[PDB]
């Protein structure tokens, strides 16, 4: 299987 | 603000 | 198995 | 700011 | 298996 | 700020 | 196995 | 601030 | 196996 | 700051 | 077994 | 400050 | 069994 | 501040 | 077996 | 300040 994720929070 | 990501999953 | 996943938080 | 990410997973 | 994870938290 | 990583994890 | 992980975290 | 991190796992 | 994790806090 | 970082994990 | 973990904390 | 590690775990 | 791991805290 | 170490362990 | 291992703490 | 390791451990 193949897993992709991106987070970029910001304040 | 700037943001950059790429992802390439492969199975 | 494959697993990617990026967190950039920002305060 | 800014962000750079990359993620390339392979099965 | 293979796991890959990237954080970079700012404050 | 500035943030840059690469994973190419590989199975 | 094969496991990856970076973390940057910045205060 | 600057940051450069890069993973490739392999199995 | 294999493992492979860093960490570089700051603050 | 500066922060460099390489992993290449193999099984 | 591998195993590969750095860490550079900073205050 | 500047940081540099590189690590190559093998199976 | 192999074994690698680096830590350089800083106050 | 620099830093520099370099592991490269095997089985 | 064999085992590595490096720490330089600093205040 | 400076700091220089190299670990190379075989199994």
């Amino acid at each position: 299987y193949t897993i992709a994720a991106l987070l970029s929070p910001y304040s």
